[PDB]
Formats: C-alpha cells, sequence, structure tokens
C-alpha cells in the first residue's frame, strides 16, 4: 500500500527530467522512502521539482492544499489535513529547502504513510 500503480506511469516522464534535472539517483529516493532525510540539493530539489510538475506546490514552494487533498486518496485526507495544520507553512532558505524542511516535517508526523515517488 497505498500509491495506486497507476501513479507511476503518470510521474514517469516528470521524473525523468526532475532526476535529470538535479543529479538524482533512485538510491537517494530509496534513502527518502526509508525515512532518511538529509539536506542535499540533488534529493530537496527533486521533490520540489516533482511536486510543482503536479501543480501541488507553487513558485515560493507554497502548498497548495485544495489539490494536495483531492489527489491524496479518499482515506489519507483526514491525517493530511491535520499534518498541514502542524507542517504548512512551508519555510526554508530556498524552494529546494523549504521542501527539505517539509519532508522531515510529514516523516516525523506520519512515518506510516510517508512515501516519495
Ligand atoms: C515525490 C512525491 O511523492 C510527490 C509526487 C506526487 C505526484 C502525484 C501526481 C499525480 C497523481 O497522484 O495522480
Ligand atoms: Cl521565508
Amino acid at each position: 500500500d497505498w500509491v495506486p500503480p497507476e501513479v507511476f506511469d503518470l510521474v514517469a516522464e516528470d521524473k525523468a527530467r526532475c532526476m535529470s534535472e538535479h543529479g538524482t539517483t533512485q538510491a537517494q529516493i530509496d534513502d527518502v522512502d526509508k525515512g532518511n532525510l538529509v539536506n542535499e540539493p540533488s534529493i530537496t530539489c527533486y521533490m520540489y521539482c516533482l511536486l510543482e510538475a503536479f501543480s501541488l506546490v507553487d513558485d515560493e514552494a507554497n502548498v497548495d492544499e485544495d489539490i494536495m487533498l483531492g489527489l491524496l486518496p479518499d482515506q489519507l485526507q483526514e491525517r493530511a489535513q491535520s499534518v498541514m495544520g502542524k507542517c504548512l507553512p512551508t519555510s526554508g532558505s530556498d524552494n529546494c529547502n523549504k521542501i527539505y524542511n517539509l519532508a522531515k516535517c510529514v516523516q516525523e508526523s506520519a512515518p506510516d504513510v510517508w512515501f516519495v515517488i
């Protein structure tokens, strides 16, 4: 669980662009999924890049919560909305680092569900 496999097809093109743009390796992504976050631009800008690709964030890494909730499964919307109370607004020294700070907040608040694609 829980991401439907269809989402991997849907993000494939943007994922390859984002990894190429930022020098991201799958190993870095697999490590964020296992809960290990580091402030490395190659992974933090990748997370911003992918989020942007789907209008989840804007040009200053403000999260669009309406879009985020509508995109999440109908079950998680409870948790989600609660974690956005704690973790939004995003904060940091640049768009990438604002997403690093977000990621570790959400990792921390919901390890059960936490995931990056
Ligand atoms: C890096 C990460 O997990 C966030 C990407 C979210 C993309 C979801 C896009 C479309 C959908 O879920 O239909
Ligand atoms: Cl700021």
